[PDB]
């Protein structure tokens, strides 16, 4: 489904591409996009973080907000890649 595919984008192309240090920075920005308490994320791994994001906002919005946070964090290479993969999945359901 479009949902599962968006999640694969978020997790494999997004979070699995950033270092543990960068994941900490990602978590520090997460509350600015999601109504998820910062304390809830602190020891969460990538799969847990992606899942909580999607539970809160839905898959499409989760990917969009991830892209936005990568931009705020100056991870411009990855933000472009996520945007490309997003468009690729969108085409499949247009």
């Amino acid at each position: 489904a479009m949902e599962s595919k968006y999640k694969e984008i978020l997790l494999l192309t997004g979070l699995d591409n950033i270092t543990d240090e960068e994941l900490d920075r990602f978590k520090g920005f997460l509350s600015d996009e999601f109504n998820i308490a910062t304390g809830k994320l602190h020891t969460a791994n990538r799969i847990q973080v992606a899942t909580l994001m999607i539970q809160n906002a839905g898959a499409v919005s989760a990917v969009m907000k991830t892209i936005r946070i990568f931009q705020k964090l100056n991870y411009m290479l990855l933000a472009k890649r996520l945007q490309e993969e997003k468009e690729k999945v969108d085409k499949q359901y247009k």
